[PDB]
């Protein structure tokens, strides 16, 4: 996670870490230190689980203190802790109750994943993968409190790179 | 069975109501045993459990305390989603599951969790909010989980109140004092 | 894995290390060693999940060099990296775009599942079963230039025993 680069030809050509896998059950558990296991911690949203896989560009700081943030595209979920090649489609635009938030939308490498290849941007995704994802986030935080989330959109490829090429400046200092 | 009479994480904040649960294994896990090699280094299959219903519910124990004789507190926990096997969870009692062995009675206590870490339980004050549904899933799992070996076999006696899961809770932890 | 005997009684009783799980997703990793981590290969065939326990019998070698193969059919798949006592049911025979491949094809011991106890032979397996782990072979390579898989039929427990005993005899050489 920390000497992994962040591509091999950036920015459209990028390595991604998986974080939690698509279908994931929506449980946040907790290591405790004092203690050298898991807690459950909560039960996230609704109930619904992670429609993508979630994941993380190494080597980026997206001014969130945080790595640029990506949801990553395919037939089947990837390992946790795994790496994938990478290629931008576009965007997810967020507000919050605390602000904004963008997540980064992407599929494999063609070579590796030979099934999303016919994926070329964000229009190409079907319309009932597009609707899972924004509604996820949209009961993500259901329930809790004065929190919320409205999907503001989709963004493409160019800005999608943006993010990308920003992250990869601002980590760097 | 259970009360024969020939770790770090405690039994809970607020005994007997508020107890902890290490999960050992997660709902709708497959029922196959395995077994560690202490030669080999690798896990060995061991059986097939039942006659291939899988877990329905998560079981797991509450530490630092024992029903008998190296036999900590039994309990199912009631969630929406599996919990990961060696994890912790801060519970509550809705009642019981009773059962007989060819060993003697075998009583599970069974278990939501608390109503910060799953808000979707919190509806379930005992035993007779549970569904039906997920009730006779449950049971049933026990009815035929030592189905398919010689000497073996159990008989589900029936449910018990939440007021007998709290007596299991501190004999349990009694227990593990003396 | 290499601590681990080939078997209790051979050829009849003998002990598979268990490679690829039943139901697993076609997806291909690896062990990045400069990484620490796991990459994302390949994506494999045509989406298909493995329909069966696929490992090897250790302390063994097949006439080409590897151990020998094992299709290890259970109501539940198996743990990677787990040991099965099993017994030999007969052989999957097939054709390659380079060859020969014939696997075994296995059940655990009856005392470790009661519920494959039924079967003796492979014409005892379902046609379900068996036709989905040979289009699982047919399909597999399917998407590669070049390659290809032609399932030939299968053979009995007599050609099985004879493989593993031949397998044994080889890995003393």
């Amino acid at each position: 996670f920390s000497n992994v680069p962040a591509g091999k030809d950036l920015p459209q050509d990028f390595n991604v870490i998986i974080e939690i896998p698509a279908q994931s059950e929506p449980v946040k558990y907790e290591a405790d230190k004092a203690l050298g296991l898991l807690v459950v911690d909560r039960f996230i949203g609704t109930g619904m689980r992670y429609p993508v896989n979630y994941g993380f560009i190494p080597q980026t700081l997206s001014g969130d203190g945080d790595p640029v943030d990506v949801l990553v595209i395919t037939p089947f979920p990837l390992l946790a802790g795994s790496v994938v090649r990478a290629r931008a489609l576009g965007m997810l635009k967020m507000t919050d109750e605390s602000g904004v938030d963008a997540k980064l939308v992407a599929v494999p490498h063609d070579k590796v994943c030979p099934m999303t290849a016919n994926l070329k941007s964000i229009d190409d995704v079907p319309a009932y993968l597009k609707d899972q994802i924004k509604h996820f986030f949209e009961q993500y935080k259901a329930l809790e409190k004065g929190k919320w989330v409205k999907v503001e959109g989709w963004d493409g490829i160019d800005a999608a790179h943006k993010e990308i090429t920003d992250g990869v400046a601002n980590f760097k200092k």
